[PDB]
């Protein structure tokens, strides 16, 4: 037990963290909790984490894993996120193969909201991989690791060489200075190929030889593969940064618009495209369960992710 979370599972151990499956004591809601040891943590990694954190602070999407609450102690950090009950897609991938493009459809405009929403709020991801997209219980998708993205300038170049090799845009091999949303819309490109295919479209024995794969530009299309599926990728996964489909393009795709009707897409997509409340009964059962609505209220205004902001924002969701 750990504040008002108790600790019913461990799902993840890699880099100097451990999540675990956790329940609010409060409001009953099904938590990760990642755990870090700052005692393990590099100066640059402690700074990393941290811009991370602030940046899944700007993110409240339907499509992308919401954090609640940070904890702190001297030695170690605690981030409280939505559950996916759903996991990743890796396993997903491993249980049941290649996606059909009905289902990869389904997927895809999700992510592709999530990532179109991240550029609206000038937040670019810059790590988009397949394996690591989690899913919910209805296997919707939410979008997570933050941990390579990054505030950008429309029209400014980052210089930042970062992320997987296998959907890494060539310009980030070659070491050039580059455009946030244009890697975002290359990795994109592998994400869609390996969620219809099952293989990624580049890969290799050696780095090297990978790296080759990339800067050539040439993949096969599977037989099985549609021809406005094919079209889509190959408009993504174009060598010249400029070349590539803008995210206003790829949701006009004939890809996407086939198949049933879709007003959840659409919606979130206009609302992505917008240039320009307090819960009252919120504040009154968090009142009543012995909540100060001072605190409550000087919680919310500071942007805490505290106590009581993750109690508003956990009964706000339900
Ligand atoms: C896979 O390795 C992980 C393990 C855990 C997370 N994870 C976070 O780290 N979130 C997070 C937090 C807490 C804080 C900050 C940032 C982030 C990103 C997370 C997973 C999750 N659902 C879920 C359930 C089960 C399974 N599998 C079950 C079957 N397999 C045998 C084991 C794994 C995978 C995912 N729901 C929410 N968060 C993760 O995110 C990429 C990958």
């Amino acid at each position: 037990r750990i504040g008002y979370y108790e600790i019913d599972r461990t799902i993840g151990k890699g880099n100097f963290a451990v999540v675990k499956r956790a329940t609010h004591l409060v409001t009953k809601a099904k938590v990760a909790i990642k755990i870090i040891d700052k005692t393990q943590l590099d100066e640059e990694n402690l700074k990393k984490i941290f811009r991370e954190v602030q940046i899944m602070k700007m993110l409240s999407h339907p499509h992308i894993i919401r954090l609640y609450q940070v904890m702190e102690t001297e030695r170690m950090i605690y981030l409280v996120t939505e559950y996916a009950s759903g996991g990743e897609i890796f396993d997903h991938l491993v249980a049941h193969g290649r996606m059909a493009e009905k289902e990869a459809r389904r997927k895809f405009k999700q992510i592709v909201t999530a990532v179109y929403f991240c550029h609206s709020r000038n937040i670019v991801h810059r790590d988009l991989k397949a394996e690591n997209l989690l899913l919910d219980a209805n296997l919707n998708i939410k979008i997570a690791d933050f941990g390579f993205s990054n505030l950008f300038t429309p029209g400014q170049l980052l210089k930042t060489w970062c992320g997987s090799p296998p959907y890494a845009a060539p310009e980030l091999f070659e070491g050039k200075e580059y455009d946030g949303p244009k890697v975002d819309i290359w990795s994109l490109g592998v994400v869609l190929y390996v969620l219809v295919c099952g293989a990624l479209p580049f890969d290799g024995s050696t780095l090297q030889n990978l790296r080759a794969r990339v800067l050539s530009g040439k993949f096969r299309i599977p037989f099985f593969m549609s021809t406005e599926c094919e079209h889509l990728i190959r408009h993504m996964l174009v060598l010249d940064p400029n070349k590539r489909l803008s995210m206003e393009q790829i949701c006009k795709h004939k890809w996407m618009k086939l198949g049933d009707a879709d007003p959840n897409f659409d919606r979130l997509i206009a609302e992505s495209q917008q240039l320009k409340p307090l819960n009252e009964d919120v504040l009154l059962a968090m009142e009543d369960m012995g909540l100060d609505k001072e605190q409550t209220l000087q919680s919310l205004r500071s942007d805490a992710y505290d106590h009581y902001s993750a109690i508003y924002s956990l009964l706000c969701d339900r």
